[PDB]
């Protein structure tokens, strides 16, 4: 089924959709709207995503 | 507005439903799931997410 693509296209999905919001937050807050804001947000994500995702597969048992 | 808080709860919604759709595609797809499989979704969904973000994200200011 290419287990690759399959990340890929729901990360896409997620991203576009994310990235819509992110901008409509910077809009509203132009005190954030920087240059570094999105690596600023990739640093949270990134942490973030991991520690949770690994929490709710656990959890998800049942 | 808080800044962390609001990263970090969409991030944590992001985990939420693919930590979702990936016990899904391992039910699907047993063989997939082995003591690699979280490790190995979670990082290409994550890195694949950061770099369409990013892209988005440009492409909307730009329009």
């Amino acid at each position: 089924p290419d287990w690759r693509q399959f990340c890929e296209l729901h990360a896409q999905a997620a991203a576009v959709d994310f990235a819509h919001k992110f901008c409509r937050f910077l809009r509203d807050n132009p005190a954030y709207d920087t240059p570094d804001a999105g690596a600023s947000f990739s640093r949270h994500f990134a942490a973030n995503f991991l520690d949770v995702f690994g929490e709710e597969v656990r959890r998800v048992l049942v």
